[PDB]
């Protein structure tokens, strides 16, 4: 049972809007939207979306095995050794938001201020004493990005886990000789940072240049999650505001992926006509460049959609219905939709890029969909008593710990390790002020409701 | 009653070490240390000061309205209007961790997002609809740095209040026409911006060319705050750490005010021979050039502590007794007392320069001293029942919140504007370990003290 499993289980149930059927649904912590910060939904005025891992959700292992597949074939046919071939992507090692430290080829999970939670060294889990050798403090200094590498989105799954083959197979290679910061081959030296670029750069290439965009496409029941639900929210929250839709992925794509989610025979109920994905946005735009969208962005173009070619020239001209945006930036939405940003309720899945940027650059309202807490939630509810076990003690510490933590995986829970949060957690607590598994869990609410959170006291004002 | 006043009350006050005065001691507010992460004593190896506002905490408002007029008499005598010189310092308009907007000329109080929670053009509260003029979302960028400034440090309180008296000034006098950004005088043109460089440069230049230090040193009893409990705290600490001070000041003014500070007739106790204030630290480091010095730093140099200039060249050799350090970086501490960074407890009043940069870059463990606590509390204890009014409450919330903030100032509390926080009060729970009116508040504490805060848990989790 994948978190996507969890979600496409929940897609499968139609919409009973029976107003005490809600209220009784969202009691359920699988159907809840959480809340960091106080919002008023009557303040609503747009309601803002990212399409990747938000309204098209890749189902999981399939999608994150199929990037690492043609990662490694991309790798293979560079010249890396043909031994790549016999990885086969394991879900149950990776965690997302992890680091991996160039100089020494580790993965390591941090807190918020830098420490140590976990450090692993191909498939090898380092323990207290042999950490401090390479990290004397058990800390690491996350503003060194040239050093540093978080891998934060959903995206980076495949290559958290290819890193740690990689690291893996070298190290136990007899054609190899291990050295601190990467490995000899006779006279060829690759160190950790230019194994790790390596593998960046066949990530992008795979996604801009190889076959994964085809390979989705022509089978999207295998790779997409599909909500009859979808068209529903999407067509009420259009009855009480602006919604749009500012997505890096170009439009081809997008509209493949989109035509695919709203690919019902009847339009937001059953027993309605259907009607176009593009009917659901008052404005479209594709080919963001986030995060520097939410900056000076980039020069506004009009898509020619017959084509899918961009039109020839900065587009100048107003809001039209039909036309298609290509770059641009936050303000472009705002000017156009008539919004400040505290009106927006901007809905995506990246921490930094979509959320971090919107609410920082531009105080918008942010909602974080979080996929891989449609399962988070079924080990943290049936270990209740492990965490509160480990919450009663405070060296058997240390064992409750690592049990809490292997019934997420081999880097354990995205949010904590124990008693510590993570890096990924407290940057979801300070920068998302709703959250869900899903953001369909707004349907669950009606129109105008109050977010609650309690307000924040100082130590010396409780 | 300025919290100085407290301050020095507490000072006045011999220690009475008996165990159990100790513990009924600290149960009072203003004598506790309060926590924002958990720390065990017991774990800290070194202890390190800031002079300024930490161990040399300067009486208020004698001090800030001395800044003040040399600050005003450095002003006319480059040219700025006689006018100036009619100003007096009024210690109940400006609070700490204001916002200089340099386009408009408005002193802002914001939170952690960039949310207006007031607004004040000179002496001039600006109201909702007005403040939306110019802050359509009520929101201003803080990585804007050109633009805004903020005035963060207790040397910020005479230039925060002589910005006010400027535009307040320069808006009322009918020889300026007031513009948007700024005042024409004929054909001369003084923008805000420029204006509040003037300021920020006559205020350097006090502090570095001018007699601010001179008049401090020629009157120590009616500038610094004395306290005979601070050698004996210095003292305890040497018994089971090192001890070191990093200053920002040069060797010369940091001698004599340290002297003064120690200046009594005996040593830690009455009874015990007076020893000179070097003999209370391991290392002695002056012109830190923080926050610098906890990146890259500069280059290691050796005071000649006879002259008071430093010796040509790097110094190179090792730590030995009676040895004064200049410049550096945080490394030179680390290496020379043998510390690795959790095994410090650094002790400041710059939420940013000390506090936040030793925590973000170096993993140190952060006491922030927050003087104008010694007075809030105050305050937040005979206003009780005026805040808690205003949590039951969720036009008369408005009022309430207005009512509160009056007691503390023009500008209100440190911390709040009502039940929204500052940026300040967001950056002490987040970088300072433990927090507190004076460091001395420490010597209420057994050896061995874990101070403790409880676990954190996302929304999802509760
Ligand atoms: O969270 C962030 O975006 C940064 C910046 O904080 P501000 O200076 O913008 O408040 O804090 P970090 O997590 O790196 O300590």
């Amino acid at each position: 049972t994948s978190w996507s499993d969890r979600l496409q289980n929940a897609a499968d149930m139609p919409a009973n809007m029976d107003k005490h059927a809600l209220k009784k649904y969202r009691r359920e912590a699988y159907h809840r939207v959480f809340v960091n910060r106080s919002l008023a939904m009557e303040k609503i005025k747009c309601f803002g979306f990212n399409m990747d891992y938000t309204l098209a959700v890749y189902k999981s292992p399939e999608y994150e095995s199929l990037g690492f597949e043609l990662t490694v074939e991309r790798l293979v046919s560079i010249g890396y050794p043909q031994e790549l071939l016999s990885f086969a992507y394991d879900s149950t090692f990776p965690t997302r938001g992890l680091v991996f430290d160039t100089l020494y080829g580790n993965l390591l999970k941090v807190d918020a201020y830098g420490n140590l939670l976990v450090c692993a060294h191909g498939f090898n889990f380092i323990r207290g004493p042999e950490t401090r050798e390479q990290y004397p403090n058990k800390f690491i200094q996350r503003d060194d990005t040239e050093r540093f590498y978080i891998l934060n989105t959903l995206f980076n799954l495949p290559e958290t886990y290819l890193l740690a083959c990689l690291v893996d197979f070298f190290t136990n290679c007899p054609r190899y000789t291990s050295c601190e910061t990467g490995f000899k081959d006779g006279d060829l030296f690759m160190s950790y940072r230019s194994m790790f670029q390596d593998v960046r750069d066949a990530v992008d290439w795979v996604h801009y240049k190889g076959s994964l965009k085809e390979k989705t496409v022509e089978n999207l029941e295998k790779y997409v999650v599909k909500d009859g639900k979808l068209p529903l929210l999407l067509s009420r929250m259009k009855e009480v505001g602006k919604v749009f839709l500012a997505t890096n992925s170009d439009y081809k794509y997008t509209d493949k992926i989109m035509t695919y989610l709203f690919d019902f025979p009847h339009g937001p109920k059953p027993g309605s006509s259907h009607r176009p994905w593009q009917s659901y946005f008052d404005l479209i735009l594709v080919d963001a460049r986030k995060p520097l969208f939410f900056g000076e962005g980039t020069v506004l173009r009009q898509v020619d959609t017959k084509t899918g070619k961009l039109k020839i020239g900065t587009y100048t001209g107003p809001l039209q219905h039909g036309i298609v945006y290509s770059g641009g930036s936050s303000d472009t939405i705002c000017d156009l939709l008539g919004a400040k940003g505290k009106d927006i309720l901007y809905i995506g899945d990246h921490i930094f890029g979509d959320i971090l940027k919107s609410k920082k650059r531009q105080g918008w309202r942010t909602f974080l969909v979080i996929p891989e807490l449609a399962q988070e939630l079924h080990v943290w509810t049936d270990k209740s008593s492990l965490f509160e076990e480990l919450q009663s003690l405070d060296r058997r510490i240390k064992k409750v710990t690592h049990d809490m933590d292997m019934c997420y995986g081999m880097m354990g829970s995205l949010f904590r390790s124990g008693s510590r949060q993570t890096l990924f957690a407290s940057q979801v607590m300070r920068y998302a002020d709703l959250y869900a598994a899903s953001f369909i869990n707004l349907l669950y609410y009606p129109f105008s409701y109050l977010f609650r959170a309690a307000h924040v006291l100082m130590p010396h004002e409780s």
